[PDB]
């Protein structure tokens, strides 16, 4: 029944709105700065950055740190959201932990696109905008870890998905089952199967003209994996070049064996 599938889509959208403070809707509205309710401060260089901490509540390491803090925060919102997916909290605890361990970063890069445009990314809850060119000019290793995200953001944003779409797609990512170390696959697959039906319908109804958008969206998932991997090894390099520093424990525990 299409009706049960719509009920599920609305449930997921609602929970998404409540779990994530900054939606794509608000983000795109800020990025298209014609809506002057509140425009962002733009950081494009050193002085921009220092003037940044001014109104916005070495450089490279500070940014690196910032991403980690935002990351840790996002893991907590995604975790809150995951709990709202029917059946998720009823799975064996070990698997709930596993699906989160592998889902979190694919979702973080997915939602990150929502705050990006070809030239930059919204930081500090939309109050700031950091350009792509500034991030790419960062010192030796810290100067290229963001580019892959932007390239993905550009292609991914072309699908023109909105928050209601994303909310179900996000749920499909978490209830994979192909994740390494799962004890009970079937209960996870039955759920994802149902989530897939809801996402298919949702795209069909919300994007009548977008031919095979469902297929195109699913393909984007192979892109996320490569982004995660690529980022993990760039992280390994940093941990070695900077011994006086360390990756936040949560991120560290998420990366232990992947
Ligand atoms: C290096 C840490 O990377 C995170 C993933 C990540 C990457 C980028 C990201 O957001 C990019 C936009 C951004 C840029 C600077 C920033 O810091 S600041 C101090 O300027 O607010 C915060 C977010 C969020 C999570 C991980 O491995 O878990």
């Amino acid at each position: 029944e299409s009706a049960d599938l719509r009920a599920l889509a609305k449930h997921l959208y609602d929970s998404y709105i409540k779990s994530f403070p900054l939606t794509k809707a608000k983000a795109r509205a800020i990025l298209t700065g014609k809506t002057t309710d509140k425009s962002p401060f733009v950081i494009y260089d050193m002085n921009s950055l220092m003037m940044g901490e001014d109104k916005i509540k070495e450089v490279a390491i500070r940014i690196f740190q910032g991403c980690q803090f935002r990351s840790v925060e996002a893991v907590q919102e995604i975790t809150e959201y995951a709990k709202s997916i029917p059946g998720f909290v009823n799975l064996d605890l070990n698997d709930q932990v596993t699906l989160l361990k592998y889902g979190v970063h694919e979702i973080i890069y997915t939602m990150l696109a929502s705050l990006m445009n070809k030239d930059g990314v919204l930081i500090s809850e939309g109050q700031g905008f950091m350009t792509r060119e500034f991030l790419k000019s960062l010192r030796k290793p810290f100067g290229d870890f963001m580019e892959p995200k932007f390239e993905f953001a550009v292609k991914f944003n072309a699908l023109e998905l909105d928050d209601s779409d994303l909310a179900i797609f996000i749920a499909v990512i978490i209830l994979s089952g192909d994740r390494p170390g799962l004890l009970n696959v079937k209960p996870i697959e039955d759920i994802q199967d149902n989530l897939l039906q809801a996402l298919e319908l949702q795209l069909k109804l919300n994007h009548p003209e977008s031919s095979q958008l469902f297929a195109k969206l699913l393909q984007k998932m192979t892109d996320l994996r490569q982004i995660v991997t690529e980022h993990v090894q760039l992280l390994q390099v940093i941990k070695k070049t900077e011994t006086d520093m360390s990756l936040h424990p949560l991120l560290q525990e998420i990366y232990k064996d992947l």
